[PDB]
């Protein structure tokens, strides 16, 4: 109704005030000597964290205004995290840092679209002088290095991890599961992976990772779209029999639907999960099949005259174990007959031996891929099921920063590769004195992770940034030992990945403030 | 016609001589004349540039002479490719104007109690 | 103490804010249907004027800034009523539009410096432009007409002026004095009149026109300055005799002295004024003698071991009347022996007749003409006190009028002069678009005078205005009978001079104004 | 009483907060396109003025705090003015830009003890840079062609000034009055000059210049202190006789003898100014007796029993005239017998022939020096008194820009000097990243003077600056014609001594404040 609309700076120190709770709360966690932030929770004991991951997610404030602001960095900065699997807080401490100077050059009267070009610049340039530090990662000698000190050293879930990607190849799908017991199990089984999410948050049940997860559910497959219930209360009951969840996969599910949907899964009656079909056009078709024979059941197309109705309980897809991220569907050990699958391949190779084109001739051997790469799956074994809880808990996080190396390798921790990419680049310059000044704002924003990694151990953030200025490649400083030297020989690094995507996603919410004239938001 | 709300401002400064029965009326125009030019002035102002050099620029030349903002550049805009069907810059304009009549004839309003 | 300092925009709004008061209160006075304005008088019963000048001097706002604004136009403005003897509602109103306009384009964005030099050259134009529209007046035909029309058309004025400027010359002196009954009389008298002004008002007396006034006074002629009134004691309390009132001429009149005798003026014990003797050098010291030997007694220098104290009454100066301006001092009637006087123009001649030089001979032949020219002195008579007072006061304002036509011509009145001159200098343009901006703006504005004369009259501006600016020469709009023609043939004119000073004056300050950015005052 | 106490950070804004009226107000002034200043004045007319001296001299914050910020940087700011009678505005928008990112650097966390080192190094540097980049100047060709640049060009001053120190040598004393008449007068009188300036302001009545002035004045020598006006009545009141001024000179004034006659002076009861004698122990009482040989007249010293009663009025000394200024007394025209004096001479010279020493030498060939070299003595002249006061400013300005480049020569004008100077020393380093961003502070800070010259103008300050940079030696930009070159050639200059002092001086209280913890004020 009635909205409140702020003009210019008056609006845009609100947002600053607003992201200013946001980063501050959030990056006194940053490196080793990083501080606690108590997190009251409704009712029972509070919590203590040290992730600015989970600090950030009960942030928000009650000004209308602040709160944008604060909201729009959040929106972005998790963006990092879904990329890389780490790097929220980084990006986060790095947008105030750009925002700060940024704002301040604004009210110092320069021109905001300028400084956003210089900014761009400076970014795009440290991007590049980004890929040049980056040590590559290719020899399982190293994936096992890599995977080792990202779990506090455990030269074990290093050894595993890469066990798994010798045999699913480093592009291969890889699953971590509870183990049997003590003694760690790995092997392959007929699965698939397609970049899905869940079509609505709510269905997730695992809030630690923020994933949906079914045991021995059933697979949907329909062509079409769904947003009326009353097509699938036939077989849906029918699945509130057996218990069995239900995965729904169709071209997409809306409203009516979909809400009757999300609504019954906190009340218990019947937990379903879906998420639209893979691609689009012919070939979404295609996979919707190639889905149905690997999990064993039957697509239903209106195309052949097929309703929701005449749909028993056997024309229905089922697999031993699904997945759901906010953009990734995974299915893992599928019914399906390894003898049918094996027959699907058959015709998807005979198909490429009448490959017209090129385009389509990679679109069909990356589908043989899906269909015949099946899935790996780690399980993790301890001693006691808490032991163990742990563990898988940081096989997990190996298996990310793993991945995320393996594709653009390896930089030097603690804020160095950014602190060193920044002192690369003093001479660069844009079109005029405004974008230059956007240059040396991100310039002088990329110490920031580094310098207050210092600041929470108590030291003179200054002489330790020029320190390490000083040097060139990965000297860096641990600042876990106070030791200056080769970061990555010391063991404090970052998938170049993560830091690449931190500084690009900050610099992006950054430059949208900085050109914002209006706000228009609910009145109190 | 040429975009960058130039088409307007042309049209505008080819009206200078143009006159109606009473002073007031006068007014009238050159009131709407004065207002052609705010498209053009607004997208060089969200540009940090100089509105009135830019526009008294682009009053001087004739035809579709331009200011691409784009490129600080002038010339032909049709040729630099910046232009606008000019159905939609006649629409924008006779709408405009017809909101903006009915507003200055207005003598009363009547609403609810808040 | 404290201070307010304002910068820029914000310190240039109050100004104009400021003289906006001043112009719209003065303006409504301007042009023949004028109306009134009334200044309430501390006690007593208002006064009704339509006198722009008096309302003037009156207005003075609350607002510190806003004052200095108003303060500032009236300053000039009144320089122009000094130069002419009239033009100060003009001025005003020509400053009031070349600001309003001015400063409007400043937010507009351009050059205050630049906005500025278009304006003086605007106007460096529009002077010339007028000299040539500028109708000659030498003959004593004219003079004697000139005189008439500025003085509600009494053709007695008239003729007298001309009878006088007939005994002395176009640059003689001239004296307006009360008659001594019914009929006029006209004669010269040894006297003299030198380029000084009151060393402070209050002396003033007949604040009517300003000046001060003293009757059979005594001249005292001291070379040296004087800041001591323990020097004048002497022959100072010797002038509370005989009541006759004193002037004191010396090099200069200095704190002590000065506010001593400036605070006995109000306090009426003794009436006294005293002046700067004129010029400087050796030639100040001549021309003292001068004054002494045409008012008879001596003078006082140091040089020669004379002290203020060993002065009698006989060494003192005396004539019939003296009348001290704003700049002027005019000694009416001299007791100077008629035939020592002689004797000292016979010495000024032979020492012509040793002009090494050209500027040593004109600086001579130019004290002859002062000590042996005389003064003029009309004395106005009527039927009654009443008719009379008013008479001598129109002669004395035709005596202005005169001498500033005698002078630089006149031109049409009624504010058309300005208007042409201004249709005439379309064409013109400067070095950049502020500049012609500059050029426009100071263009725009010299129609106000009109268009305000003829708002006054509820006419129409605009239709007018564009009417007048049709035809060529002195084509105007008597306002006073709504029909156009040759305004110099329906006697509406006004002198050259003043219309050039009003302008001249009123683009001084407005491009003082225009280029302020800094306004520092006192704390309310 | 009560006081208020500020401290580190808090304290510090206040300063600035309040430097920044002073230095905002002031530096609109700079460069060719300048703006006004609209002063207010008391009762009368405002004052509008472009003299950033002026302009300095009103400004006066309410805030307590805020003032001591502005009020510190005047101090200094003026001590540059009094040493090379220029730079004052300038030495101010140089410390703005000082304490500007020096106290930016302080929140920053740096050390604000370093800071000031690297900045004082800096200065250290620019001055010796600056010491090269002066191009000479001794031949009489010169001086008479810097005195005339400092004139708006006009050839006759500088001729002027150089025939003069071509009488008295480049070390001369140089004195400028009023003319008689047209043309100009020049030659040396008997006098002397000492470096002690007056026992207190007020005595001055040339505001103008700041200075006191007497009229053949009277002179008294008395070796020792005078605290106690007793001792004068008798010779006291006998110089409010003969009306007199009287100049005491004695080894000290203090208390109740001094603050009696700071009053006597604006109360008109006599009009004397008195200062320290020159020097201190048996040379002062030697040049207490060179002056009144010099002076005619003799010494009273207690040595012998004498005492300021048995003093008739021919023991005074007296001379034509006297200027006290600040700093400095100077003598014109003694009555002292040209025979007399040149005897006293006699004995100095025979009294250097028993020099046991060299110290001993010099300071006695020094003093021969004044009373034999005697005093110039320039008569400005003009056609009419009002050219003849304004040439007799310009000459007493050239006198003194002229005397600042015969000591340590010309530099370029319109603040490239400083730009140059500060291009040139990009590669200096300190001790610490700290001094060296005090250094990088004070050169960023070197570019305001141009900067703002530039900003004035409405041009763009950048490109400008970068420019200027780019050439070498004294390529500037004459922002009066918007042209580059050679600035010296262009005949825009400023004596070395000026642009080093205002540097040296706005270093000088930038360094203070950015080093104060600690502000103590009286309650409001």
């Amino acid at each position: 109704a009635a909205k409140d609309v702020k003009f210019g700076n008056d609006a845009r120190v609100k947002m600053l005030r607003g992201v200013n709770v946001l980063a501050d709360a959030v990056k006194v966690t940053l490196g080793p000597k990083g501080r606690n932030v108590v997190l009251d929770k409704s009712f029972g004991a509070p919590t203590i964290t040290k992730d600015g991951v989970s600090v950030a997610r009960e942030i928000e404030l009650e000004d209308k205004f602040e709160n944008m602001g604060a909201q729009m960095v959040k929106e972005v900065a998790s963006k990092a995290n879904d990329a890389a699997g780490d790097g929220t807080t980084t990006a986060t401490v790095l947008a105030q840092a750009i925002i700060t100077e940024g704002l301040k050059a604004v009210a110092a009267g320069m021109n905001p679209m300028d400084l956003k070009r210089g900014i761009d610049k400076a970014v795009t340039a440290a991007v590049e002088e980004l890929k040049a530090l980056s040590v590559p990662c290719s020899d399982s000698k190293a994936i096992a290095q890599v995977g080792t000190i990202s779990a506090n050293s455990d030269e074990t879930v290093g050894k595993l991890i890469a066990e798994a990607m010798d045999k699913v190849g480093k592009e291969g799908v890889i699953t971590v599961e509870d183990g049997t017991g003590l003694q760690d199990e790995l092997d392959v089984v007929e699965g698939m992976q397609f970049d899905r999410g869940y079509l609505s948050p709510y269905f997730i049940n695992k809030p630690e990772t923020g994933a949906v997860e079914l045991e021995s559910p059933f697979i949907l497959l329909a062509d079409k779209k769904i947003s009326n219930i009353r097509e699938m209360l036939p077989v849906l009951e029918a699945v509130a029999k057996a218990g069995k969840p239900l995965l729904i996969i169709a071209e997409d599910v809306e409203g009516e639907a979909l809400a009757t949907l999300v609504v019954n899964t906190m009340r218990g009656i019947v937990k379903v999960a879906a998420v639209k079909a893979p691609g689009f056009g012919d070939r979404r078709k295609a996979m919707l099949q190639d889905i149905a024979t690997l999990t064993g059941g039957t697509v239903i197309s209106e195309e052949i005259g097929m309703e929701l109705e005449k749909a028993t309980l056997e024309d229905l897809g089922q697999a031993k174990r699904v997945v759901i991220n906010k953009d990734t569907t995974t299915i893992i050990d599928g019914v399906g007959e390894e003898a049918a699958i094996q027959g699907r391949v058959a015709q998807i190779r005979q198909q490429i031996e009448e490959a017209t084109s090129d385009y389509d001739r990679e679109k069909l051997q990356e589908r043989v891929a899906k269909l015949a790469g099946g899935v790996a799956v780690i399980k993790v074994g301890a001693a006691t099921e808490v032991e163990m809880k742990e563990k898988k808990a940081r096989v997990e996080d190996a298996l990310h920063a793993t991945r995320a190396a393996v594709e653009e390798g390896v930089v030097a921790g603690g804020g160095v590769a950014l602190i060193r990419v920044a002192s690369k680049l003093a001479d660069l310059r844009g079109q005029n004195e405004d974008q230059n000044v956007g240059i040396k704002v991100a310039l002088r924003a990329m110490e920031a992770p580094l310098r207050q990694i210092v600041l929470n151990c108590g030291e003179k953030p200054s002489v330790v940034a020029n320190t390490v200025k000083g040097g060139d490649g990965n000297y860096g400083y641990n600042a876990a030992t106070e030791e200056y030297g080769n970061m990555i020989d010391m063991g404090i690094l970052d998938p170049t990945k993560v830091t690449r995507s931190a500084l690009q996603y900050a610099a992006s919410v950054a430059g949208l403030m900085i050109t914002t004239e209006c706000m228009v938001t609910d009145l109190p």
